[PDB]
C-alpha cells in the first residue's frame, strides 16, 4: 500500500482546528492497524481500493465527534476505568426505568449507589418478535423506539457523563437480527450483501462445522445454521435462528461495524460490550473460537478507537476456560493493544461453586492462575448477569492441582438447582451440565429464607451474597453490580405465564426494577436497606483504596485451611473470607502480617460465617 496516500485519505474529512491531534494519534496507531487489517484481508485484489475508501469514511465520523467528546479524549488518563472509584451498575433500560428518559431521570438512584460504569443491555433496534432480548440487532444505528431516540441517548450520555457516569453499550458484533438492513438487501437478493454473512447453497460446508461446533442452545435452538427461504441458503447461526453470524472475513463487514461502533461512540457510549466476541472468526476444523484472527480484528477496532475516539474502552465478553481470557488483553506484539476489559467469567463461576462446596481454596486456586494484568488492562469483575451461569468455563480447576483436590461442577449445578436435599438455593437448569438461572439473592438462599420466614437463615444468607460481592469489589478492574442485587431482589417466575417469553429460561432472573423496594433502602432494618448497607459500605471503602486500583498488583496467599479464601491487592491489602458455615480464625502467621482493619490487628483474625474481613498489611 502507500502510506502516505491512505494518511490523506483519512486527514482531509477532517477539520483543520483538530486536524493535528488527530493525525498525531493516526501517526502512533495507523501501523498497527495496517498490519492486522493486512493479516486479515492484505490478499484482496481490492484490499487498497477498500481501505482508502473506508479510512476517508472513518476521517469523516472522527470529524463528526461532538466537541465535549474530543476534549474528553484528550484529557482522560489512560486506565481511568481501573480507578478504585470505579463502580458498575448492569441492567436494562426498560425493566430499569422504562425508557432512557425514564433511566436519565433515574440517574440520582445511582450516584447515591456511587455508580461511575453503567451498562445498558441492548437498547438499539431489535428485531420485530422475539429478538432475544434485544440481542438480534436489527440497526446498530439507531435506538430502539420503544426505548426512545437517538436524541434521548445523547441527553442521556450528557446527564451521565455529568455524573462521572461512563454509558457501557452492547456492541453485539458477532451477529444481526435477520431484519437488519443487511439481511433485508441479502434476502431480496442482494449478492453484495448477503455476503455480509455467512451463506452455504448446499449443507456441505454446515455439516464439516457442525463436526467440530459446540453448541449454545442444545436444548432451545440446536439452530447453530438455520434454512432460509428469502436467500435460498443455510445461514450461520450461533444463536437462535433470526441472529445470522457476520462474515468478518469480508473487509465491507469490517469497515461498516468499525464505522457503526465509531458512531456510538460519538453518540456518547464509552465502553463497548463485545458480545459473543469469541465466536467472531470461522475457520473449518476449529470449535470457530478464539481463533488467532478474532484477536487481530479486535486489535484493528482497539486501533481505530486509539486515533478517533481514545476515551473509550473495549470490553471482551467471551465465555471460555481461564488460559482464553487474557489473549484478549493482547499478545505479544499487540500485548496492551486489544481489549482493556474481560469479564472474568471463571472468578464468578468459582465464587459460587466455592460457596456451594464451602471451599474458600478453589477461589485461590483462580487466582494464583489469574496471570497479572496488562499495562492499562483490567478485569470486569461480577456476581450476576442476564444470562445463565455457564458452568462449562470451570473444568480444568474441577480437575483439581497440587494445591486444590478436585470438585464437582455437577454437584455445584445440581445444588443451585434445588434438585438436592438441604439446599438454600432456588435457581433452574438452563439447556449432563451447563448453566443455571435465578437471582443472586434467589441462589444465595435469601428467597429460601423469606419463603419460609426464617429470619436466622435470611441473615446468613444475606452474609454469602455480601461474601461474592466484596470479591468483585476487591478486584482490579470494574466490579459490576446485576440491577437489584444491591436490594436482594428474588426470582421472577412471570416469565413463565408469558407465550412471548415462556420458552426463555432466563427471564427468571430479568426482574423489572422493585422502586418500592428501592425505597426501603433507607429503612436499616429491611432486608433491601441491610443488604443495601453492607454493598454501600464495602463500595466506599474500596474508593479510598489505592491499593485496590487496576495498576496494583492482584495475588493470594496459599493457606491450608481449605475453607478461607486470602486476596491481596498491592503489598498493603489483604482481604480474609471464610467460605464455611463454621467459626474459625486465621493465623498471622499464614498470611505473613500483623496490623489494621478496614470499614487493631494484634494475634489470628476470627472470621465468622461466610465472612470477610478487610485489611491493611502491616
Ligand atoms: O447461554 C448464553 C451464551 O450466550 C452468551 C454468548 O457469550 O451470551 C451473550 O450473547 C448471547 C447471544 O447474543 C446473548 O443471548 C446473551 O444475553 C449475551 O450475554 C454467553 O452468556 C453464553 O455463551
Amino acid at each position: 500500500i502507500d502510506p502516505p496516500a491512505l494518511r490523506a485519505a483519512f486527514a482531509g474529512p477532517l477539520d483543520p482546528q483538530h486536524a493535528e491531534v488527530l493525525l498525531s494519534r493516526y501517526d502512533q496507531h495507523a501501523s498497527r492497524l495496517l498490519d492486522a487489517l493486512h493479516a486479515l484481508y492484505g490478499q484482496r485484489a481490492d484490499y487498497a481500493s477498500w481501505l482508502a475508501q473506508w479510512l476517508g469514511e472513518v476521517g469523516d465520523i472522527a470529524r463528526q465527534r461532538p466537541q465535549a467528546l474530543q476534549t474528553l479524549d484528550s484529557t482522560r488518563h489512560a486506565g481511568w476505568f481501573g480507578q478504585p472509584h470505579m463502580l458498575g451498575y448492569s441492567a436494562y433500560a426498560d425493566r430499569f426505568a422504562g425508557t432512557l428518559q425514564g433511566v436519565a431521570e433515574r440517574v440520582p438512584y445511582l450516584q447515591e449507589l456511587g455508580v461511575r460504569y453503567l451498562h445498558l443491555l441492548p437498547f438499539l433496534r431489535a428485531r420485530a418478535g422475539d429478538n432475544d432480548g434485544g440481542f438480534a440487532v436489527s440497526d446498530y444505528g439507531q435506538v430502539e423506539p420503544s426505548l426512545g431516540s437517538n436524541d434521548d441517548l445523547v441527553a442521556l450520555t450528557s446527564r451521565l457523563r455529568e455524573a462521572g457516569i461512563s454509558l457501557c453499550a452492547d456492541f453485539v458484533l458477532n451477529h444481526t437480527a435477520d431484519d437488519h438492513a443487511w439481511a433485508q438487501a441479502a434476502r431480496a437478493g442482494d449478492a453484495r450483501y448477503l455476503d455480509y454473512y455467512h451463506h452455504f447453497a448446499d449443507r456441505t460446508v454446515p455439516d464439516r462445522y457442525e463436526a467440530t461446533l459446540g453448541q449454545v442452545f442444545p436444548h432451545t435452538a440446536p439452530g447453530n445454521f438455520t434454512w432460509v427461504d428469502d436467500t435460498a441458503q443455510w445461514m450461520w447461526t450461533t444463536f437462535y435462528p433470526y441472529q445470522w453470524d457476520l462474515n468478518w472475513s469480508n473487509p465491507a463487514v469490517f469497515g461498516d461495524m468499525a464505522l457503526a461502533m465509531l458512531r456510538l461512540a460519538n453518540l456518547g457510549v464509552e465502553a463497548f460490550r463485545l458480545d459473543s466476541t469469541a465466536y467472531l472468526w470461522k475457520r473449518i476444523g476449529t470449535d470457530c473460537m478464539n481463533q488467532s484472527e478474532a484477536h487481530t480484528l479486535l486489535v484493528a477496532l482497539r486501533a481505530v478507537t486509539d486515533i478517533v475516539a481514545p476515551a473509550v474502552v473495549m470490553k471482551a465478553q467471551a465465555i471460555v476456560p481461564m488460559t482464553q481470557l487474557p489473549p484478549y488483553f493482547g499478545s505479544g506484539v499487540d500485548e496492551g493493544h486489544e481489549c482493556h476489559l474481560a469479564y472474568h467469567s471463571t472468578l464468578m463461576a468459582a465464587g459460587w461453586s466455592a460457596l456451594a462446596l464451602q471451599r474458600g481454596d478453589i477461589l485461590h486456586n483462580v487466582i494464583a492462575h489469574s496471570p497479572p494484568l496488562p499495562r492499562h488492562c483490567a478485569w470486569l469483575s461480577y456476581v450476576r448477569c442476564h444470562d445463565d451461569i455457564g458452568w462449562n468455563v470451570l473444568q480444568h480447576e474441577a480437575c483439581g492441582n497440587a494445591a486444590q483436590p478436585p470438585f464437582s461442577l455437577r454437584d455445584v449445578a445440581r445444588f443451585y438447582a434445588n434438585a438436592v436435599p438441604g439446599s438454600y438455593a432456588r435457581g433452574e437448569s438452563f439447556q449432563g451440565v451447563h448453566g443455571t438461572n435465578g437471582m443472586a439473592a434467589a441462589l444465595a438462599g435469601i428467597q429460601a429464607a423469606q419463603e419460609a420466614g426464617d429470619a436466622a437463615a435470611l441473615a446468613v444468607a444475606v452474609d454469602r451474597l455480601v461474601l461474592l460481592y466484596a470479591i468483585a469489589l476487591a478486584m482490579p478492574g470494574v466490579p459490576l453490580i446485576y440491577m437489584g442485587d444491591e436490594l436482594a431482589m428474588v426470582n421472577d417466575p412471570g416469565y413463565r405465564d408469558d407465550p412471548h417469553r415462556q420458552h426463555e429460561g432466563r427471564w427468571l432472573h430479568r426482574p423489572a426494577m422493585d422502586w418500592q423496594l428501592a425505597a426501603q433502602r433507607h429503612d436499616a432494618k429491611s432486608l433491601s436497606g441491610t443488604v443495601y448497607r453492607r454493598l454501600r459500605g464495602l463500595i466506599r471503602q474500596r474508593a479510598a483504596l489505592g491499593a485496590l486500583a487496576a495498576d496494583q498488583a492482584l495475588a493470594s496467599i496459599a493457606l491450608n485451611d481449605p475453607r478461607v479464601f486470602a486476596l491481596t491487592r498491592g503489598d498493603s491489602f489483604i482481604a480474609l473470607h471464610n467460605f464455611s458455615d463454621q467459626l474459625l480464625d486465621v493465623e498471622l502467621a499464614a498470611i505473613g502480617v500483623d496490623g489494621w482493619t478496614l470499614l487493631r490487628g494484634d494475634g489470628s483474625i476470627v472470621l465468622p460465617p461466610y465472612g470477610v474481613r478487610w485489611l491493611q498489611r502491616g
